[PDB]
């Protein structure tokens, strides 16, 4: 029953390889006056191979139901367009936050990573992996909690976050997601990528071959988790073992986290998105 005429276009949020994203307002029904992001894709720009992908991307968001992953409200099509109605996130993104603070404190990082660990495990329980886990894809809501975007959802990319088995085209499993999580952790704490060369080729060679030089301002606990996430063999990596995410959750780095209070959004976030008068 849902169609494009049921949504008032306010402003265009962005545009790229995906399609065009608008900030829309629902005009009809129970959720009338509610704001959303409308992702529009033109069928003419999608090829026979690109068609199967978008299909799977909608087929994934329908299965996904987690507080730290973007919700698909509606999805519909026309003769030449494909629409996805998703959450509108006011809070911003980690990319914009990190580029502003330069580096986050251990306490800030611990919060974002704990929230992300729950979202990644949910995806892995459904047989889904996150192809491009970078800070551009981690949005923040009105309260300051994370929301993982759908751009990287799967059953090309930023090489700096790619695991050795992915650089070497050997396969993207859930273990490759725990490497990118370490890359993300490292970047948040140092303000620098762990593997970075003079160009893309040297960076990729270093992801495969370079020993990581651990900056010593990193706490003993942060260093232990990174060393364990940065194993070249994916079967040796933290999160690949018998208890999976419980290996990450039980790590000393996360010992101050209450995984129950964090899930229910009872833990106060590091950032809270957007008085003088006096009389006796
Ligand atoms: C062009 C896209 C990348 C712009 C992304 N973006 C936003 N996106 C969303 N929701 C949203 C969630 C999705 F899972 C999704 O795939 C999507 F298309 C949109 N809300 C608010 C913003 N605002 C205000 C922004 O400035 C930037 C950060």
């Amino acid at each position: 029953k849902a169609d494009p005429s049921q949504f008032e276009l306010l402003k265009v949020l962005g545009q790229g390889s995906f399609g065009k994203v608008f900030l829309v307002k629902k005009i009809s029904g129970s959720d009338a006056r509610q704001l959303y992001a409308m992702k529009v894709l033109k069928k003419a720009t999608l090829k026979v191979r690109d068609r199967v992908r978008t299909k799977m991307e909608r087929d994934i968001l329908v299965e996904v139901n987690h507080p730290f992953i973007v919700k698909l409200h509606y999805a519909f099509q026309t003769e030449g367009k494909l629409y996805l109605i998703l959450d509108f996130l006011r809070g911003g993104d980690l990319f914009t936050r990190l580029s502003k603070e330069v580096m986050f404190t251990e306490e800030d990082v611990k919060f974002y990573l704990a929230e992300l660990a729950l979202a990644l495990d949910h995806l892995h329980s459904l047989g889904i992996i996150y192809r491009d886990l970078k800070p551009e894809n981690i949005l923040l809501d009105e309260e300051g909690h994370i929301k993982l975007t759908d751009f990287g959802l799967s059953k090309c990319g930023t090489v700096e976050y790619m695991a050795p088995e992915v650089v070497n085209r050997r396969g993207h499993t859930q273990s490759a997601d725990w490497w990118s999580f370490g890359v993300l952790m490292f970047e948040m704490l140092t303000g620098t990528l762990p593997f970075q060369g003079k160009d893309r080729k040297e960076t990729m060679t270093m992801i495969l071959k370079a020993k990581l030089g651990m900056p010593q301002f990193l706490s003993p606990e942060a260093q232990s988790l990174l060393r364990m996430l940065f194993k070249r063999n994916p079967a040796n990596r933290l999160g690949a073992g018998p208890d999976g995410v419980e290996e990450i959750k039980r790590h000393s780095f996360f010992s101050t986290i209450d995984w129950n209070k964090l899930y229910r959004r009872e833990i106060h976030p590091p950032f809270k998105p957007a008085t003088f008068y006096f009389d006796p």
